[PDB]
C-alpha cells in the first residue's frame, strides 16, 4: 500500500543523517524561524523516494485519509523517561523535532495555536497523573473522534504524529476514521442534516454559529466535527452525529504507534481518536510528538504576528 510506507536501510540512514545534522548543528531551536528555516531546506536533501511519497499523499490522502512511515530516526538510546507534565512541549533541538518540523516543511509548513501548548511547534502526547479523564492530549480515558481543533477557521490540515516510544501495556492505539469510506453508508437523512447548518461547535474556554458538518464537494466533502464538543442544534442533527459516530467506530482503523513511525491524517477529511489505557507513571509510558501542518500558510497570515509560525486572534 502507498500509504504504508517502510523506509529501506539505505533511506532510513540517510533520513537519520539528515536529521541529527540538522539537530545538532542547526543556529537556534525549533520554535525559531531561523530554526525552521534550517529544517525547510534540510527537508529537500531527502531521499526523492518518501519526497515523492509524500507529494502524492498531499495531492491524495486516499479512501482512509492518512498515511504511516515506518523506519524513521528516534534517539531510542538516548530517549528519557516519558514526561509526565501537561503542556509538555519539545523547546530543544532534537531528532523528533528535526523530523516533524522537515516533514511539515515538505507538506505545507508547520503551525501551533497560542492558547494550546503555548504555541509549541512539536507537542508532546504523554499521560499526566490526574488528567486521566482529560479529552486531550494527557488523557488516557477513550479520546472521541473529532477532526483536531474543528471550530478553529485555520484548524490544522495534516496532524502528525510521531512515535517516540510505544504504549507498553498494549492497549493504546491511534483510531482513525475517514469520510470517504463512511459516506456511502449514511442513510439519506443523515446525509441531508450533515449538510444543514444545525452543528454548534464552540472554541474551547483557552481560546477566550451553527454551521454543516460536511463541507464542499457532494461526493468528496470535506468535515468538521468533534464528537466532544459538537452540538446539534436540532433532532435530526442529534440522530444524525448517532450514525455519523456508528460508522466512525465501524470503519476506524487502528494503529499502535511503534518507536519511529509517523502517521500523518489528512484533518480535512479523517477524525481521530485513541483507545483507553491505564498509565504505568514510572517514566516507560507512550510518548509521541505531534506536529500541525498548514498547507498554504499565507491564508492565516492576520492571525500570525510578524509572519510567525503561532497562530493567535484575528484582526
Ligand atoms: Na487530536
Amino acid at each position: 500500500s502507498r500509504y504504508d510506507v517502510t523506509l529501506d536501510q539505505s533511506d532510513a540512514e540517510l533520513v537519520e543523517e539528515i536529521a541529527w545534522k540538522l539537530a545538532t548543528q542547526a543556529t537556534g531551536r525549533p520554535d525559531d524561524a531561523e530554526w525552521v528555516e534550517a529544517a525547510r531546506n534540510a527537508w529537500h536533501a531527502w531521499p526523492a523516494t518518501l519526497r515523492r511519497d509524500l507529494a502524492g499523499f498531499r495531492r491524495d490522502s486516499g479512501p482512509d485519509g492518512a498515511i504511516v512511515l515506518r523506519g524513521l530516526p528516534v534517539d531510542s538510546m538516548g530517549l528519557p523517561p516519558t514526561p509526565r507534565v501537561n503542556g509538555s512541549v519539545q523547546r530543544e533541538a532534537s531528532l523528533g523535532a528535526a523530523v516533524l518540523l522537515m516533514t511539515a516543511c515538505g507538506l505545507g509548513d508547520p503551525g501551533a495555536f497560542l492558547p494550546e501548548k503555548n504555541g509549541a511547534l512539536v507537542q508532546d502526547v504523554v499521560p499526566v497523573p490526574g488528567m486521566e479523564e482529560f479529552q486531550g492530549n494527557a488523557g488516557s480515558t477513550l479520546l472521541t473522534f473529532h477532526n483536531e481543533n474543528a471550530f478553529h477557521e485555520h484548524r490544522p490540515d495534516f496532524v502528525m504524529l510521531l512515535c517516540l516510544r510505544a504504549d507498553p501495556t498494549g492497549r493504546a492505539g491511534l483510531r482513525t476514521a475517514c469520510v470517504r469510506r463512511v459516506l456511502p453508508l449514511l442513510s439519506d437523512s443523515t446525509v441531508d442534516a450533515l449538510w444543514a447548518p444545525e452543528f454548534r461547535t464552540a472554541p474551547p474556554p483557552s481560546f477566550q454559529a451553527p454551521a454543516p458538518v460536511l463541507l464542499g464537494d457532494r461526493s468528496d466533502p470535506d468535515l468538521r466535527v468533534d464528537l466532544a464538543a459538537t452540538e446539534p442544534v436540532t433532532e435530526r442533527a442529534a440522530e444524525a452525529l448517532r450514525e455519523l459516530q456508528a460508522h466512525f467506530d465501524a470503519t476506524a482503523v487502528t494503529h499502535r504507534l511503534l518507536p519511529g513511525e509517523l502517521a500523518i491524517v489528512d484533518n480535512r477529511v479523517t477524525v481521530h481518536g485513541r483507545t483507553e489505557f491505564t498509565p504505568r507513571y514510572d517514566g516507560t509510558d507512550r510518548w509521541l510528538q505531534r506536529t500541525f501542518v498548514l498547507t498554504d500558510l499565507r491564508r492565516s497570515r492576520a492571525m500570525r504576528p510578524a509572519d510567525g509560525y503561532v497562530l493567535g486572534a484575528a484582526p
